[PDB]
């Protein structure tokens, strides 16, 4: 089990890294587009968590150059965009789920497993 | 595409199956557990949506009884109960989404889309 967390918030990368790494997988975490590219090719992860609003590309557009390139793995997003439109376009996009900030960690923990536990049952 | 709906609210029952079949699917609508477990054994649905406060036995209640049968399928629930905890508990329970209600019927189709997206990709 491998997690890819992309977010910009330095402190709340650290925090999910943490998280995701006390529930027993190994972590690895960029800090905006172009260093998630770095991770996805050093290691495809078995799950990705993605935050939109990143400092030069955007989630959703990375997200969308992903697929568009066989990249399947699966994609929650966390997010601050808390529009339902934007919900749609993202989902929409390839994003397998959407999680508005501020977030309770067991809810994103138990939407993690239902990707997790799918993708591997 | 086979969609099962479970909700007991005629009104929004009715709706969701003709906003389900436009979108081009064959759709059953079951009002309560009893009736959900008919049409399962009728035809097992590629998907089921399933509202949680039922007669008798209550959304949660099906599920976990459902995928202690081996019934996989992809579920998404859409229901009244807003709390964090229980979005835990019934993600924990089985359910591969959660969504509350009142909802934009858009987000719903996009979330559908995204696991039988996945489903059978
Ligand atoms: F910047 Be992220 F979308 F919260
Ligand atoms: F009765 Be359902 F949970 F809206
Ligand atoms: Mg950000
Ligand atoms: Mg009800
Ligand atoms: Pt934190
Ligand atoms: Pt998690
Ligand atoms: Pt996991
Ligand atoms: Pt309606
Ligand atoms: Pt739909
Ligand atoms: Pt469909």
């Amino acid at each position: 089990m491998r997690v890819l967390v992309v977010e910009d918030n330095a402190l709340l990368r650290h925090h999910l890294k943490v998280q995701i790494q006390d529930a027993g997988h190994q972590v690895d975490d960029a800090e905006d587009a172009k260093e998630a590219d770095y991770y996805l090719n050093e290691h495809i992860p078995d799950i990705a968590i993605v935050d939109l609003g990143l400092p030069d590309e955007d989630g959703l557009s990375l997200i969308r150059r992903w697929r568009s390139n066989d990249v399947s793995l699966p994609i929650l997003v966390l997010t601050a965009r808390e529009s339902w439109q934007d919900k749609v376009e993202v989902l929409s996009a390839g994003a397998d789920d959407y999680v508005t900030k501020p977030f309770h960690i067991e809810e994103v923990m138990a939407r993690m497993q239902a990707l997790m536990r799918r993708n591997s049952q």
